[PDB]
């Protein structure tokens, strides 16, 4: 049935090279964030700088 | 199935070399964000600067 | 049935390598967030700076 | 049945190698942040800075 | 039946290796964050910087 | 049946390895925060900074 | 070869669903 | 086989800030202060 | 076959950081302080 | 197969950070001072 | 077959922090000061 | 077949910290000053 609403991802990390001698790095594998509603319903959201 | 609403993604990392000398770097594996709606409802958001 | 609503990550970590010498380093596997409803109802979420 | 609502993820550590001499460094698994309703119901969250 | 509302995570470490001389290093395996209803409920949660 | 509302997750540790000499580690294993109301109740949770 | 940098600012970032503001300067005299 | 040589490597004063952020907000603010008098 | 080599890495006066936030807020901030007199 | 060789790896003063945030908030600020006169 | 090969290895004066917070609240502030004079 | 080697591992002052938060508030502030006049 696969993926009806949400997404779908994949990947393979065979090989990398991060070297890391003059600063700083941040890396992720596929951080996720959903916000979904199937009836009826309400989702209000307010997300950044809002003061 | 494979997708009915939300997005596929495939990506095979076989072989990556990054050299972090002079500064910092960021990037990662696909993340994503998504909101989505099946029947009546309401989605109402606001993202970024509100003020 | 798959995934529905929600999403599908996959990922194998065959040879990484990050060696951390001249700084600092974040990474990490699929981390998620998620606010979904079936019925009647309501999230409602204001995420960031508010003041 | 897979998943209806959450997320699927799968991972597999074959071989990954960190040094980390001249700072930090933090990893991790999959950590998760979920909020959701069925039917009648309501969640409020305001998650960040508030003031 | 897998998982209705919450997620699926599966993770092995076949071999990893964290060598952290000189800095503070932290790492696990899938911490959890969740907050569920069924039916006639609620939540109310302000996480972070309240003030 | 698997897990209705909960999240499931399974971890195999087939051989790693940490060193620290001069710093601080900290690991672990699937770690929980879990608030779930099924028929009519609610939940009310501040957590963090509320001054 | 060289890799002989005078003094630095760099900022990077990555935001998916939000907001992010950067604001660097650098002095050298 | 990717190689990578780095010979000098000589970065006298930097600031380096990095960030990732997913459904919220982030701001960064950096300054660098540099004097070589000689 | 990947291979690196750091011939000398010398970074004299530096501040890094990183951070990663899912459904939050995180703002960071740093400044460099340096003088080379000689 | 994969090899790291650091040769000389020499770092004067720093400060590093590093976080990840999951449904919260995190704010952090860092500065170096560095004074080398010779 | 993976190989680290660390040369020199020398940081002077650090200091680093790290944190993961799951459904809560974290702020952190570092700084350093170092002064080799020669 | 991992392996490994440090060579040098030279640390002079340092000051390092990690902390994991579930559901509740951490907040550390740590810094560090060291004089290497010679």
């Amino acid at each position: 049935e696969g993926v009806v609403h949400g997404v779908a991802t994949v990947a393979e990390k065979t090989k990398e090279q991060v070297t890391n001698v003059g600063g700083a790095v941040v890396t992720g594998v596929t951080a996720v964030a959903q916000k979904t509603v199937e009836g009826a319903g309400s989702i209000a959201a307010a997300t950044g700088f809002v003061k």
